[PDB]
This record gives structure tokens, sequence and C-alpha cells, in this order.
């Protein structure tokens, strides 16, 4: 069964461009491609994607996400495509990508990355180790500095919200 707000074909579920404020329920566990882009999603509930063990692509770009729950991608071990550009993210939870050994394309640009805060260090270190995976270049909010180019000295735990 296809979520009533979305359109389904094969293993592709298209929930894009539907003025959604939240992730639809009832996304089938056989889903391989999930489009959620161009909505007004402000948060992800913890564990929202855990049943989608076959998911290879998650398109979250052009939303209003201000953070990601810890572990939100942990069960998506086949994930190769993760698109999160044009959101309101300030950091990535530590270890968020640990299980994602099939990841090959990730979009992080057009987010207000908070590089003064030491929570940025997981993302900046991960980018330094997986350079070919980033599509485009995430940049620190208010500066010319690519997130991958953040120096550890420049960060501080006291500059975090």
């Amino acid at each position: 069964a296809c979520p009533s707000q979305c359109s389904c074909s094969g293993t592709t579920v298209d929930c894009s461009g539907k003025s959604l404020a939240s992730v639809p329920g009832g996304i089938p566990t056989t889903t391989q491609v999930l489009y959620l882009y161009d909505n007004q999603i402000t948060k992800l509930e913890p564990g929202v994607f855990d049943r989608l063990v076959n998911l290879q692509q998650l398109w979250l770009e052009i939303n209003q996400l201000t953070s990601l729950p810890a572990g939100v991608f942990d069960n998506l071990t086949q994930l190769s495509i993760l698109n999160m550009h044009t959101n309101q993210l300030k950091s990535i939870p530590r270890g968020a990508f640990d299980n994602l050994k099939s990841l090959t394309h990730i979009w992080l640009l057009n987010n207000p990355w908070d590089c003064a805060c030491s929570d940025i260090l997981y993302l900046s270190g991960w980018l330094g180790q997986h350079a070919g995976k980033e599509q485009g270049q995430a940049v620190c909010s208010g500066t010319n500095t690519p997130v991958r180019a953040v120096t550890e000295a420049s960060t501080s735990p006291s500059k975090c919200p």
C-alpha cells in the first residue's frame, strides 16, 4: 500500500513536493528509493526509517530540518544515495554514517553548518576520510571555509547551542 500522499511505482516511493510537514507513515519495507524532497519537514522522528532495510536512496533535500536524530540511518545498511542539501542542519550526530559502507553520494551543501561548535568535528573528520563521496561542497556558516577544511583548533565546545 502506497501512502495516500505519495505516488508509488515498483520499489520507488515519491513523496516529493507535497507540502508535507512530516514523514508519511506506511512506507513499504520493500522500498528502495524514497523521495521526500521539496516539502516542509521540520524534524525526523527517532527510528522513522528503521523498517526500510532495503532502502538504497533517501532524498531529503529542500526541507527545514534543524537536526537529525542519533542513529536515524543505522539500519539503512544498503544506503548509497543520501541527499540532504538545502536544509537547516548545523551538525551531524556523531557516528551517523558509521554503518553506511555502501554510501557513494552524499549532499550536504546549502546547510548552515555551525563550525564554531565542536559538534561539527564528526562531519569534518568524516569528510576528510571519504572525500570522493561528497557531491558539491558543504561550507561553514558565515565563512569561506569548507566543512572538510575545519581546523580542530578553530572549534570550541562552549560555542554550541
